[PDB]
């Protein structure tokens, strides 16, 4: 007999997360994957999030999609949901004053790529259809590295892009950026860490580091914080240990997994995978685009790996 999540609660005596607890775009099942093998797009760079290059559809499954950087090695391929912010439309980067890189080898042109590729861009209607109040291009506020999460930074916006923004950390290396929204738990106004108490990270190579000032810093570039009106974080998520859920696995990402919330914090939640060690457990924010409901592989038509059996 098939798998099921009936049985398994039944065996198990536990619940599933209910589906209130996950954001709207985690829980859509209903939704026509329309994407297509050697359609192709535009995207961010998942390594690089400030940089939008040519990709190249190489794997549909259920709602998801494996995204291929034209030109470049398979080692760089990626999975993304269908309903994804983080792909665009051919052309999307000219209408709206973005700089594309170009695929490996390349004076660009998409029609003339679409020719010399014999291919066709994914169609505007495959993709989901308000700016981010009080957060523009060039203006600062202080970040957590969520690379080093102790750190809180000195950050700039440098790119907005429907609802969300880019996050900045000034002079360090651009693989640090980060997308996010208004209401986001890793970000602060201007003068947070002093009103904290906590230690704040100036720009790579600061002279007299210490010595740091935003006054004089914000004077040196011209710049403005972002308001504090702006920022307006979201509430605790409502996950309780033990709840099950699906989650993609980390070390294969083309796999879903049956899941259990194994800990929690405010805004993140701890996932085991069941009957696998707990040396593969990981922490991940709450409303991370790779965890769903019970259900949304079913519903979605993506295979989901039961839990390992003992």
């Amino acid at each position: 007999e098939c798998w099921s999540w009936e049985s398994y609660l039944e065996e198990q005596k536990a619940i599933t997360a209910p589906v209130s607890l996950f954001q709207d775009s985690q829980a859509v099942t209903h939704n026509k994957n329309g994407f297509k093998l050697g359609m192709k797009l535009e995207g961010i760079d998942p390594q690089h999030p400030s940089m939008y290059f040519i990709l190249t559809v190489a794997e549909v499954c259920g709602y998801r999609l494996r995204l291929h950087f034209d030109g470049y090695s398979e080692c760089h391929d990626f999975w993304v949901n269908a309903n994804s912010p983080d792909i665009h439309p051919a052309g999307w980067f000219e209408k709206t004053g973005h700089k594309l890189q170009p695929p490996k080898g390349y004076e660009f042109s998409w029609s003339q790529y679409l020719r010399s590729t014999r291919a066709q861009a994914a169609p505007k209607h495959l993709f989901v259809s308000p700016p981010p109040l009080g957060f523009q291009v060039g203006m600062k506020l202080e970040a957590v590295d969520r690379m080093n999460p102790s750190l809180v930074c000195v950050a700039s916006v440098t790119d907005v892009v429907d609802s969300r923004f880019l996050v900045h950390f000034d002079n360090w290396d651009d693989t640090y950026d980060y997308w996010c929204d208004p209401s986001s738990p890793y970000i602060h106004p201007v003068g947070w860490c002093q009103k904290q108490g906590k230690p704040l990270t100036p720009p790579q190579d600061y002279p007299d580091p210490d010595n740091f000032c935003w006054e004089k810093y914000l004077e040196e570039t011209g710049a403005s914080a972002v308001p504090t009106w702006a920022f307006k974080v979201r509430p605790p998520h409502s996950f309780l240990v033990n709840m099950k859920l699906e989650a993609v696995d980390r070390r294969n990402p083309a796999l879903i997994r049956v899941a259990s919330v194994e800990d929690v914090e405010d805004h993140r939640i701890k996932i085991h995978f069941d009957g696998w060690s707990h040396g593969y457990d990981f922490w991940i924010d709450a409303d991370h685009p790779d965890i769903h409901p019970a259900g949304w592989c079913s519903k979605t038509g993506h295979p989901l790996q039961p839990p390992l059996g003992p």
